[PDB]
């Protein structure tokens, strides 16, 4: 257990436990201090550090000692004995608290006993020397006034208070010679400056701070863990694994970038949670190896040492004893001393990966930063941490006894104001950069709002070292976790061997280095026209001294006129933003506009599925202006063409080493020593591609999800400008008024913030996930692959490596050299999936990841898509495709393929995916219009196969032909064996659902089956489970290839790839998702158009069409004609039959050209009576359920109604429509549907029953029923003359 001594600033001192000391940095001069032992090798200075520190310094002026600090200023701090005491007594209360849980307990203990070696690199092996800085520290025992006596004492910690910066806590280490012990094994007296009242003030990005944009954000830190903090940096320096080693170092080649120190792995290990994530597994095991390498110095010593020159009354015994139990040597039975792997492998993870901020923090139930690198906010005041009413030992400001425990309130700014005070700005120094255009304009950026980008040179490149093979050779990996539950379980964790007496002779020898500090300009001025983020947020702000602002589409005038504040909302809400109105339409308007505040925020939920983009938040480049220029043009088109790259403000230069060769080393005669050579060499591969992919991780945690990251920030402080700003003109609008006319307004201020504010908050639950999604989307698409290429290479070189090894061998190793043959080519052939959980458990990131491996639009691996007038891949990946010059393409995204050797598409695909899961896994989509067969040249139809799309590589693939009415899907695996499946339709059916129509075609194929569905529906399925391994990967090539005729042509849409197998409703939504349109289509699936020939077709009476009736103006229903040749194989009725008929538009004069024929449409159904243009209509008075309609020359009746409306009433796909006939354009009074109605007719000579072209009520309410009838004779189809279908 840890005893925690308690005493008064002005006990007696005692020479004891209350001394006066000489701290290591007055070099054995000036004046001493007194300090107070809290525990045993503990000390507490109540006193300002000021070693290395100007007098003047402690004054706030236009300097800062640290870029990015907000940092405070108080050069009264501890200037009293009562300030001093109050510091000793909250120091006593910290240490208390941390001692209240066994984890904390455990930090102090192993720091208590981990005492430093006595001695350092200079001392030889067979010596103990306690004359040295990081060992001893003298105290003064003589009276005041007199250095004449003075003794030396063994110390581990010096906590002292705050340098110039009260909230800049600093651990710090002693060096002598260039050397620091502390970082070489041996360990020495460590020291800190700590301020606990003033804490720093953090807010987390993906959550809200009580979700109050009007209230203060943010959540105050526990000075208990910002103290343990640095208790870890102690605990490092005393067991002298504070090592150093390749640092992660921020890239400050462009103005946007930030910058900061240089940042070592022995930070972020101290920090925890994600941050390890960033040091490269390679890096995390060069430092390993150092600190090992550190400690085997250690043990030589312990077995070399034999006196102790400084100090006669050392007992060498006792401190070899201490030693071994602090570094976990073990003893043999003569006192040998020597390392235990598994023992140092322990002690290395508990000190590193188990005593950490975040892991402290989750036992602690302390909310804290979610990394190291996020903004840093203005620090507060505690009140008063000696009041049990704000903090506690047991709970710290999270008291549960006032319901401040849940969701860490009593942490929270918003809710706990009462704990802590806000500090005068007037004392704030901030390193800022100044941006000014060259004119003359400047704005003032915080340092910590630019982005960080870690520099090319922050990442090891160990990588690219050739290894050597030996059966003795292991794979290496350092895990960066460490069980925390079982560290507090540990029964020989914490020692219980003798800590030996403090005092010892007194120092003599005062070398040492100090460092010294000095401010540097809190200003850079730069210069750079670019309007890029700080710009955009900047136009959205206005001056302190203007009220009177109007909001503005225009950056530029933003800019240039103070009373202007740019919005990237619409054009209308920016017009009713600025609507001046009388007091008595005042509370109308606020209501309207705090509405179209919340409306605009929503649109951040947009999704854009026909692109395959579930979410977009289509204004971000309009309020930010971040990466390439996504202000301009239009954002959702923009990302559609490049994705989540258009955003980045720099596109990282990626480190990905070629990976060094493999050194087979033989053994001749020895069947086991090659056989394990060769073991080790594919086992030591695999640590080289997951090695590989940590390096990934690294950079991309660190030069990408960081801008990523001050996006979002950028984003959330966008919609609060925008808030704050109609805030302001809200009041302003409501102060113009007379107090008669307010006291009758109706307004209610803190409804119209809590609105504000809530829309805000969905707002930016849409943007994170969005933004998350865009940065794993860099990662998958445009990193892994990169690795992937470099791996697959690898591999390779490898491969031949160990066959020819083999070979080599093949005398030694007899009848195996063939099974391990194998055993290389096998296991080189399954490569190692990426998982992030296996770099990081970091529950955000994963979530993330995981999210994105459940969306099904993230397996597409091919996406061929029109953009201006070409054909491009926009799946991400990157494939190279030629479209040649025979392709005809059109911006509805139809291509077509025709019998010319030039008509032709080239894919090359990226050889970097996984797509070769070992199984077969991956499906494929599209759209295709098939033209319908020649009357006389059936034979050749039927018979003739063609393929349209092929993809081999190798003689193995898959491939797409056409027979006739058959379409094929073939796979061939790597042996040559072939499995086919099918669908073929009917030609034989009066009216065809599939010839020269439009339909949606979609093939999946898994280990067992390959199934074919169309238009949603499963259609076929082979049995596939003989097929072997499928080359799948090779270039795609779409070609009309076969014995064609040269009338041959095929048209397709919407061509895909997903990398997995698609479900039936993966199927059915993208099938609907594909289908919709605002516009109506033809017959043939086409869009509908005004101006243009059609047959009518009528879904209700497929073989039946309207002609004008010889002798009365109605239209008579007869049956189509039908094919009339011979052949057996086929039969359809007539489509181009009855009266031509052609749309023509109601609204707009813009005379009578071409247009697209949208759902809701008014419209004029006429139709071609010989060289005249006539019209349908309805008789208005009729009274009856129906009546025949009147055909007729175009003219105005009063008699007769001539507007119709195209309706389009089914929900699900379909190219049928309806046509309804209404009142007027504003009423609501349905005449009825336009159908088909059955007479009966009985005359002088004949007797029958007739149909006829009719407008009927009863279809009104038909047409509601679920699901849709097909089958109801108001539902029509247009159909125009078309080269693919001959009669
Ligand atoms: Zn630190």
């Amino acid at each position: 257990p840890v005893t925690i001594n308690n005493f008064n600033y002005n006990d007696p001192i005692d020479n004891n436990n209350i001394i006066m000391m000489e701290p290591p940095f007055a070099r054995g001069t000036g004046r001493y201090y007194k300090a107070f032992k809290i525990t045993d090798r503990i000390w507490i200075i109540p006193e300002r550090y000021t070693f290395g520190y100007k007098p003047e310094d402690f004054n706030k002026s236009s300097g800062i000692f640290n870029r990015d600090v907000c940092e405070y200023y108080d050069p009264d701090y501890l200037n009293t004995n009562d300030k001093k005491n109050i510091f000793l007594q909250t120091m006593i209360k910290l240490f208390n608290r941390i001692k209240s849980k066994p984890l904390g307990e455990k930090l102090l203990e192993m720091i208590i006993n981990g005492i430093p070696y006595l001695g350092d690199r200079r001392v030889p092996l067979e010596e103990f020397n306690t004359n040295i800085a990081s060992v001893t520290v003298n105290k003064l025992i003589s009276n005041p006034g007199e250095v004449e006596r003075k003794k030396g004492i063994f110390a581990n910690l010096i906590i002292f208070g705050p340098g110039p910066v009260l909230n800049e806590n600093e651990t710090i280490d002693i060096g002598i010679q260039n050397h620091f012990a502390s970082r070489e094994g041996f360990g020495g007296i460590m020291q800190m400056k700590f301020c606990p009242e003033y804490v720093s003030v953090f807010n987390n990005v993906q959550e809200n701070k009580g979700a109050s944009i009007f209230n203060r954000r943010g959540y105050f830190s526990d000075p208990a863990l910002i103290l343990m903090h640095e208790l870890i940096h102690v605990l490092h320096g005393l067991y002298g694994i504070k090592v150093d080693d390749l640092p992660i170092v921020p890239n400050e080649k462009k103005f946007f970038m930030q910058s900061t120190d240089a940042i070592q792995a022995e930070e972020l290990y101290t920090f925890g949670g994600q941050d390890p994530s960033i040091i490269t597994p390679s890096t995390d095991k060069s430092i390993y190896d150092k600190v090992l390498q550190n400690f085997r110095g250690i043990v030589d010593r312990l077995n070399k040492v034999l006196v102790c020159i400084s100090d006669p009354n050392i007992n060498i015994n006792i401190y070899k004893n201490k030693f071994k139990d602090k570094y976990k040597f073990v003893e043999d039975s003569e006192g040998k001393y020597s390392i235990d792997v598994e023992s140092f492998d322990k002690l290395y993870k508990s000190l590193m990966f188990g005593f950490t901020e975040t892991n402290i923090a989750e036992n602690y139930k302390i909310k804290t930063r979610a990394s190291y690198f996020s903004d840093s906010l203005p620090p507060v005041k505690i009140k008063n941490l000696l009041d049990n009413e704000i903090y506690t030992i047991e709970e710290g400001f999270n008291i549960s006894d006032k319901d401040m425990e849940k969701e860490y309130r009593g942490q929270n700014k918003a809710i706990n104001k009462q704990a802590y005070e806000e500090i005068s700005k007037e004392h704030l120094a901030v390193y800022k950069i100044q941006m000014c255009k060259s004119v003359g304009i400047c704005i003032d950026v915080d340092n910590e709002d630019l982005f960080f980008i870690a520099d090319k040179n922050s990442f090891s490149d160990d990588l690219s070292k050739n290894e050597r093979i030996e059966y003795n050779t292991q794979s290496n990996y350092i895990e960066n976790d460490f069980p925390i539950n079982e560290l507090i379980l540990d029964t020989d964790l914490i020692s219980k061997i003798e800590l030996p007496s403090e005092n010892t002779e007194s120092l003599t020898d005062f070398n040492v280095d100090v460092p010294v500090y000095e401010k540097q300009p809190a200003i850079k001025k730069i210069f750079t026209d670019e309007n890029t983020i700080f710009q955009y947020l900047y136009s959205q702000t206005f001056p302190l001294d203007i009220r009177d602002i109007s909001l503005t589409s225009s950056f530029d005038d933003a800019l240039l006129f103070s009373n202007k504040v740019y919005s990237f909302f619409s054009m209308d809400y920016i017009k009713t933003a600025n609507k001046v109105v009388e007091a008595g339409l005042f509370a109308g308007w606020v209501k309207q506009i705090v509405n179209d505040f919340v409306i605009e925020a929503n649109k951040s939920n947009t999704m854009d599925k026909i692109a395959d983009i579930s979410l977009i938040v289509p204004y971000i480049g309009l309020a930010l202006n971040v990466g390439n220029e996504t202000a301009k043009g239009n954002f959702e088109n923009a990302f559609e063409i490049a994705g989540a790259s258009i955003l980045l403000e720099f596109i990282p230069e990626l480190l990905i080493p070629v990976v060094g060769a493999f050194l087979l080393e033989s053994y001749i005669d020895n069947k086991n020593k090659i056989i394990k050579t060769i073991d080790n060499a594919l086992t030591k591969r695999n640590e080289k591609w997951s090695d590989m992919y940590g390096l990934i991780v690294a950079q991309w945690l660190s030069t990408v999800n960081t801008q990523f990251y001050t996006i979002k920030e950028g984003m959330y402080k966008a919609l609060n400008y925008q808030a704050q700003a109609l805030e302001e003109i809200i009041k302003y609008r409501y102060n113009i008024y007379s107090e008669k006319e307010k006291s009758n307004i109706n307004i209610d201020f803190n409804d119209i913030n809590s609105k504000l504010n809530e829309g805000i908050n969905q707002a930016i639950d849409n943007i994170n996930n969005f933004i998350n999604g865009c940065s794993v989307s860099y990662l998958m698409k445009k990193m892994i692959p990169l690795a992937v290429e470099k791996l697959l290479d690898f591999d390779n070189t490898l491969k031949k490596n160990l066959l020819n090894y083999i070979d080599e061998n093949k005398l030694y190793l007899i009848g195996s050299a063939e099974y391990e043959k194998s055993k290389v080519n096998k296991y080189l052939k399954t490569i190692m999936p990426f998982d992030l959980s296996i770099y990081t458990n970091d529950t955000i990131l994963i979530e993330m990841f995981n999210k994105y491996n459940s969306e099904i639009l993230n397996n597409i691996i091919l996406n061929l898509r029109y953009k201006d007038n070409n054909l491009i891949d926009l799946s991400g990946y990157g494939a190279k495709v030629e479209v040649y010059d025979g392709v005809e393409l059109n911006d509805k995204n139809q291509f077509k393929l025709t019998s010319s050797a030039n008509s032709k598409i080239r894919v090359t695909q990226n050889q970097n995916i996984i797509f070769n899961s070992v199984f077969l896994d991956f499906s494929v989509s599209f759209w295709i219009r098939i033209p319908k067969y020649k009357n006389d040249g059936i034979q050749n139809y039927i018979h003739n196969e063609y393929t349209i799309i092929n993809c081999m590589k190798n003689n193995s693939g898959w491939k797409i032909s056409i027979r006739g009415n058959r379409i094929i899907w073939t796979l061939i695996d790597i042996n040559g064996k072939t499995k086919s499946v099918f669908f073929e339709y009917n030609i034989r059916e009066d009216i065809s659902e599939y010839i020269n129509r439009w339909f949606f075609v979609t093939i999946t194929n898994n280990l067992n089956n390959a199934k074919i569905y169309i238009n949603g529906k499963l259609e076929s399925n082979t049995d596939i489970k003989d097929i072997r391994e499928v080359i799948a990967n090779g270039e795609i090539i779409f070609k009309l290839d076969g014995d064609i005729d040269r009338t041959q042509f095929i048209w397709m849409k919407y061509f895909s790839i997903f990398n997995t197998e698609l479900s039936q409703s993966n199927i059915e939504e993208r099938y609907k998702i594909q289908s919709y349109s605002e516009y109506l289509k033809d017959f043939w699936g086409n869009p509908l158009m005004y101006n243009k020939e059609y047959y009518m077709f009528n879904a209700g009476n497929k073989n039946s069409y309207i002609k004008l009736k010889k002798d009365s103006p109605v239209g008579e229903i007869l049956t189509r004609s039908k094919y009339n040749q011979n052949s057996k194989y086929i039969n359809y009725r007539d489509l181009y039959i009855g009266e031509k008929f052609i749309i023509r538009r109601k609204s707009n004069s813009q005379s009578i050209n071409d247009d697209i024929v949208r759902k809701e449409d008014y419209i004029y159904l006429d139709f071609f009576n010989l060289n005249q243009e006539w019209r349908v209509y309805t008789y208005k008075y009729f009274k009856k359920e129906e009546e025949k309609l009147f055909l007729a020359p175009i003219s105005d009746s009063d008699e007769f109604y001539n507007t119709i409306q195209i309706k389009e009433y089914d929900e699900q796909p379909t190219y049928s429509c309806q046509l309804l006939f209404k009142k007027d354009e504003e009423s609501t009074d349905e005449i009825g549907l336009i159908g088909i109605h059955r007479f009966y007719e009985s005359g002088i000579v004949f007797e029958e029953y007739k149909d006829y072209f009719c407008i009927s009520k009863w279809y009104l309410k038909e047409v509601k029923r679920k699901p849709y009838n097909l089958k109801l004779g108001c539902n029509w189809q247009f159909i125009p003359k078309d080269e693919g279908w001959t009669e």
